[PDB]
């Protein structure tokens, strides 16, 4: 009687699932403890506005995936209207990605589930495998909900012969449950992949998601958006020329600029032992941070 | 008294196994564990119109490992006319490989029972190998049933030193209960699989599944067929020159093909939403460039 | 209950086979069950072509220390082996002549299964292994088969479960061990697909070694005439010149390329085969033979 | 399974450091066990010397958020910064500022070892990672040190065992994925020798970056001074003279040096301070014997 | 011998079944002669270790009952049952055994691949154990103190295969003049048991020609050679 | 010492099966001498040196220089002479295919090294086993030589365990930048000049019989180049010749078949050349 951590973890899964509330569906072991990984929506504070810069992307993402989710009464009737299996945001590191994911989690309904490779491998023997396939009969029998695999470049890498056979069967288990022989008809499970380098994700998983949504570095207006957004909130001195920095951080990304203006912050307040920002604080913050920007160089 | 959980799966088995419609045949432990895997064939919704764009190796596969099921009165007289044991379809991700089964399932009115790799591995000692036993067991039970193992490469892979004794002796239990002592008698069983790196799958296996069939990569005219399939039941009005829409998607599958269509009937769609649209090959046209965009993602 | 269908089993396939009651109290009586009937397969040496000396010598080397034994009672030294092993690639004869020689053989052949020995209960595994042997020497002489010796004895390493690891040693010790290979003839025949990793210890355990090559062109045109037997092939239809071009084939794939052709010329709905049909399926497995490369 | 013993030990540590109850399941509490009790530091602000204004910059950015928290739950901008990581050539200072954070700014400070992570057993490396972010957020305000992170967290490339790419990836993950980054506190530091292939996607992770360089001359004077304050060093040596002499050298190897010439004045006795010239006598021969390589 | 001596005695086996002496070690008789002294001698753990094969359970055989007094081999198989793990007792109730009859030999072979009654076995530890594997490699680390003397059965060399050659043809008719310096010369690897067989078909070469009562002419000598050098070029 | 300090103990190496003294080196007498000072002497009037703070033995020493010369002996005498228990790593015995492995093995080192204090350790080819860090390798190499240098430099300062790594190399050039700081107090055993040769003949003729008027300056003139192992290898040729013209039939070599060696060797060296 090995393997009994399924209990534990299944108080604080029963406890979740209760919590988010569902039907009376009853999960016996493995879907039962994947639900552990369940995420509260209400946890996620996270909106759409709160992701600025890159709105077009974010119109398509909401239309695509939120839009035949509801109304989905209006879209059956037409054979191919129906939300694609598999969504994958890429791109340059940053930029959102995991920022619109925990957004997605909140104001879509469609009951989100973080998969956590991490679970999914375990040590005693034909385990993992119930737990890959748990994963999607849950996806299925508490329909509808999303599946997320947080960067997905390795744990569904490029398959190869070197690779263990359990990780490879593990892998081949999952394409062939995604839209195998007796899956595909129509089930409303969307897995959502987060990825930075998708070249080496796979030939196969790449086509398994048919909507990949490019999130490049923001641009000249994409950072003065995403700036100004983040000193919406934050007291500064008047007369700031925002659009002015922009020039400054020409190559930085969305988190490059959080850190930047949250460094001048913290002069600031340093300063003090409730000043605004005069904007000089974070000229010296863009001179300070390209220093460390320029690390490998 | 562990692994008592086949309750469950009895349970399931059996009912299953009742709605397809058998005799009473008798099942005890392992043969049921794995009948609840069955796929019953009204579930499957497609069917040999629905494959289209590939003509002569749907013929060959309706004439060579189909046809022998039907024609029986004429293949007893035959030793050498029997069905192949294992028939296996290899090529490029996607394009009908894993849909070609699902009609077969439907069309050839057999047993139908798709393996799920997944359920043959178990943590417990020893029972990996006997329900290895219990699937060929099973099989030529209720003959004449075919046996569907997706992504077979990844399963049965290349014997090495670097394999957990359980896996290993399951592998070589598979290939010595398929063609090896006792079998091959009549036994109409008949092993296939779909996989997309058909060189790594193994030296000898291959060999187990002599008759193979290659999917090819969707060329122009069996693209454009495919297309003017998918183009057939929706709202796209006339002069749509399928011919050249085709032609532009080049190196697309069908999968592919199939997600532009639907993203170019949701960008339809949008307008409609905003506030039933024809496509005319313009949105078409534009979702091509925008589904271009992003194939050329891994570069 | 296992035991109630091993009773059923075991008694009917024991008592079928023609074997004088002996006492095999629970688990030589559980091993006993995969017992192989005589009369159920049937491939005669004759089933067996190409591979003529090959066969010759494995039929005189093994038939003979069992049958006519007597001439050799009075030797010491010239018995039936106490180990066999038949390798090379894949197909072409290898559980083909197992088969054979279980019929024309005599010496009630049991095949092993490895699947049974494993066991999720503790001692079953060990307890069946040596029960093995046991019914081996009950009833002699008696020919056990391993197919794919090398993966079930693969090569002893640290990731092994500590059951299976027992079983090694329990295996070598009652091969040919202290209480063993004095009277016995039970000879220990395995089959397998590669030979690289069978074992250091085991490997020694089975010296005779005869290895089945790739057809070569005059065993591939006989091994072709011969499947070319029952069928209505078309006469002046040359085998050597099929031969010639079906290089690279092995026996099973000439068998399903003599399949093909039969099912293509029964696709036009009653022919014989002209030597046209063998070359759309000979053109055929050679555009497909690569199908890694 | 060898966890028993280990949780035996971590026991008396983790109790020892004055904690909150908490329940470790059974692999936060293999993790505790390299948990770093302040009393054993010996190393503090004073110790170090040459740069003050990068340790100076240090406090202010760490220490002031985790310091006197009461001003900044009012703000959601002003936390402390995760991963924070101090690159530069070999040497001089990076663990010893390392030390130094975990003496004197409390928040149980903790060492990663790298080392421990990895196991035979499948699914044992990636899920024992998770637990160090578990005991992380059980018992913040915590720091968890990488020694070296240059090795463990390398550039991602297509090549590398199926365990590294997952370990990696789901340390990635769990640092600011889907459910993370908020006033857990939980702050990240490792102090890599090269910076040079560390990541691109942990290099993001860490926006903070101090910049720990070969001491300058005013430096090498500074940490000569306090190299020789606990030993009796002679009257008119000018420190500030051999610092011109001891020009590519780094801290360590200044240290090395100090040592070398202190210990020539036993020799004289087996006990007279150093007048100048031991020290510049050690110290050619030291160049000599660093040039010697190459 | 109450319960479970008794089922443990059940293995012991008799010197009357024993078909072995010391002339049948050919070739390896100065392992055995330096044995005596060592071993033999203060009666009236040891491992044996080397190759596979090659006298290492011939050596055990020998020795074990024509010398000695009543020992018995354990073949850890009787240790582990069915129930609710009674191995332990028995792990026990052997070495209570051995004070039986002092002294009696204990033997297990392929000691190397021979959980808590692993520990209980290991802790328990009159009579010198004898374990025999095929490698030394990996036995263990507490078990390899109990037994300090290793006696390697090395592969028989150039002179050693000789011995153990004109042994196998010692009651078999052969041709005269047999150059058994000659076949030992050709055969370089070859274990014991691997020049057995060689011999053993090159007699049935002349067996089965007389089927289709003949020495052997050194011609099939010749041939078995090619053919098990072939035979032994299997994994390669 | 549970499983892996045990594996590493295994390698222990018995001071008496060391048969070098400090009398048995020679060519180079002011290298042991600064030995003596440098790490023997902080390990000597230990009770002297508690209270100076940066006086304590150091961390890791290095000696590098072309083959031969004494990089290998000096290691074993320093050992013998000075107590201080040592221990060779043998750096092949250190990787093996089992992950997560090797990173144990080598932390059961430097666990042994501080359990078993004072405890010197050898690293043998420390450019093979720690050859310069490189971006492209085994990602499992480099791992194990950063957790080597960090367990190098982990919480050993202040700790006063005595732990003096030491590490030979017949090329530095390429060690490494880090592991080169590490082992601060280098050792330059460089070879030898032609005032040496006598040196090196002379433990090795001391025992056996050489007669009067061999002019020692000769032998050390008539070879220039000669490294420490070169030169005994060719007296090698020499004394095999007096030797064997009795076994053709015990006497002293005159100053005339060293010529004859030195002259065959002369030939050798010009193999690559
Ligand atoms: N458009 C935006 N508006 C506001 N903040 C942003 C924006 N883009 C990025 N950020 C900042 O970046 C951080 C999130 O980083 P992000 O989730 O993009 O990392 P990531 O590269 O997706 O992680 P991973 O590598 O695991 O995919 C947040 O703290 C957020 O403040
Ligand atoms: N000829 C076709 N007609 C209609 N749809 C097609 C065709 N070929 C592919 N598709 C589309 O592709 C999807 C099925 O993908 P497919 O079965 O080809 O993947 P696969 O490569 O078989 O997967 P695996 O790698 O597991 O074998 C279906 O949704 C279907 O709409
Ligand atoms: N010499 C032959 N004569 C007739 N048929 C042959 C011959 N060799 C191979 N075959 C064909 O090959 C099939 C048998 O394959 P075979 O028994 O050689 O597999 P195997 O390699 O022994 O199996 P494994 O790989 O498990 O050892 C039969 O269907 C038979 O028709
Ligand atoms: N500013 C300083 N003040 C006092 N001592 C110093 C200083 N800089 C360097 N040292 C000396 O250097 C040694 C510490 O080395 P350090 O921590 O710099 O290694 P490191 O190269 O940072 O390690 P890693 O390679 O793992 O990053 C101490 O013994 C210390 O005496
Ligand atoms: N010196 C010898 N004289 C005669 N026969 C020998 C000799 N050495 C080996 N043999 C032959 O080898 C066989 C015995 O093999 P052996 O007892 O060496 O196996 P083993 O290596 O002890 O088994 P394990 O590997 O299980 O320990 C006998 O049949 C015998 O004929
Ligand atoms: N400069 C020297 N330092 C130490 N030993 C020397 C020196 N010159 C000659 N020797 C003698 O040479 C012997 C060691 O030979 P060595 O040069 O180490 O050969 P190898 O390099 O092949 O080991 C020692 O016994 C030592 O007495
Ligand atoms: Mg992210
Ligand atoms: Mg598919
Ligand atoms: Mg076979
Ligand atoms: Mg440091
Ligand atoms: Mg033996």
């Amino acid at each position: 009687p090995t393997r009994k951590q399924k209990v534990e973890a299944q108080k604080q899964a029963e406890k979740l699932m209760k919590q988010i509330g569902v039907k009376n569906v009853k999960l016996s072991e493995y879907e039962m403890s994947i639900a552990a990984h369940l995420v509260d929506p209400l946890n996620m504070h996270v909106t759409w506005s709160d992701i600025a810069g890159l709105d077009d992307v974010i119109t398509d993402l909401k239309d695509t995936v939120i839009l035949p989710i509801k109304k989905k009464h209006l879209f059956e009737n037409s054979r191919l209207l129906q939300p694609p299996k598999g969504v994958l945001l890429y791109g340059p590191p940053g930029c959102g990605k995991t920022l619109i994911a925990k957004a997605t989690a909140k104001e879509a309904g469609c009951r989100f589930i973080n998969l956590q490779p991490s679970t999914l491998t375990d040590k005693w023997y034909g385990e993992s495998q119930k737990l890959a396939a748990a994963v999607f009969s849950l996806a299925i029998k508490l329909q509808p909900s999303i599946i997320f695999i947080d960067q997905i470049d390795s744990f569904l890498r490029n398959r190869s012969s070197s690779d263990h056979e359990a990780t490879a069967m593990m892998k081949a288990q999952f394409m062939s449950l995604w839209d195998g022989l007796d899956t595909d008809h129509s089930c409303q499970v969307i897995v959502m992949g987060a990825t930075n380098r998708p070249q080496d994700l796979d030939s196969a998983i790449m086509r398994r998601m048919p909507t990949r949504f490019h999130i490049n570095q923001p641009a000249l207006k994409q950072r003065e958006a995403i700036l100004k957004l983040i000193l919406k909130n934050e007291n500064v001195d008047r007369h700031v020329d925002l659009l002015e920095v922009a020039q400054e951080t020409d190559g930085f990304s969305g988190s490059d600029l959080k850190e930047m203006c949250r460094d001048a912050a913290l002069l600031c307040v340093r300063e003090y032992v409730i000043r605004p920002v005069q904007q000089q604080d974070l000229h010296r913050a863009i001179e300070k941070m390209k220093k460390s920007k320029d690390a490998a160089f």
